[PDB]
């Protein structure tokens, strides 16, 4: 008894993507807020009612169909045809509760950032663009085999991920990919250390007092690698979606 949300490669626009993660932000069904932004669940163990589906469809009509968890907005598997994926680090409620019905495989690699560069997907030589989306759709279809090539998974759960679960999270990677929709892109140190800081940025919001001062600095970085300090929710709330709930300061 999930939500479900589409997006179609064919004919899409800047704008059909836009809509499409807003219907995403909406039924993730975030509840309350921190100073103004959609604050996440902190808890939903139900697999029956905890996972947004995702279905990634391309001009070819090949489709992956992604489960997002909705505390966290991240991919947990997936499935292609009849076969579904999980990554190594999905809980055993999900692992057994998602995908019923259908040939199941554990994979060798989790979804975080680190374990995907052990797969050969690194995010600064990892395109994003809806034609980076395509080729990834299409791949994560071809391999939907026995003999699948984890490289080729990673590379395209890697693009995945970015377009879908960092764009939802942040506007400000949104908007990156928004203004740059029929290109090929690679986020830049600004983008990847926004995804690194997250968790950090909405336990320092969530937890400030009104006049939004973070009780600890969260360092960020620009294009060009230089780092600067977030010492107040105003600085980066324009460029967040949604918050984690996140309970004790993270690192
Ligand atoms: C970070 O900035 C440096 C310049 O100091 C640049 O060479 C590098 O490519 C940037 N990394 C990314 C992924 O943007």
């Amino acid at each position: 008894g999930l939500d479900t949300v589409s997006f179609s490669t064919k004919g899409a626009t800047y704008i059909t993507y836009v809509n499409f993660l807003n219907e995403l932000r909406v039924k993730l069904k975030p509840e309350g807020n921190s100073h103004g932004i959609p604050l996440l669940r902190k808890k939903c163990d139900d697999p029956g009612k905890c996972f947004v589906l995702v279905a990634l469809s391309n001009d070819n009509g090949q489709l992956a169909e992604i489960a997002i968890d909705v505390t966290s907005v991240y991919v947990v598997g997936y499935q292609v045809r009849n076969r579904s994926y999980f990554f190594k680090d999905a809980p055993d409620a999900a692992y057994e509760g998602l995908f019923k019905n259908t040939i199941k495989t554990r994979l060798h690699f989790g979804g975080s950032y680190p374990s995907l560069e052990g797969e050969k997907a690194y995010r600064e030589t990892t395109d994003l663009g809806i034609e980076p989306l395509r080729i990834g759709i299409k791949k994560l279809d071809e391999n939907a085999i026995d003999n699948y090539k984890p490289t080729e998974i990673a590379s395209s759960l890697l693009v995945v991920i970015q377009m879908v679960s960092e764009a939802a999270r942040f506007t400000f990677i949104e908007n990156q990919i928004r203004n740059n929709f029929q290109q090929r892109i690679r986020p830049a140190n600004n983008t990847i250390s926004l995804e690194n800081k997250w968790g950090k940025l909405s336990f320092q919001i969530r937890t400030s007092g009104a006049n939004g001062m973070f009780s600890e600095a969260v360092e960020l970085e620009r294009a060009n690698g230089k780092k600067y300090y977030v010492t107040a929710v105003d600085q980066v709330k324009p460029k967040i979606a949604l918050l984690k709930f996140v309970d004790k300061d993270p690192k």
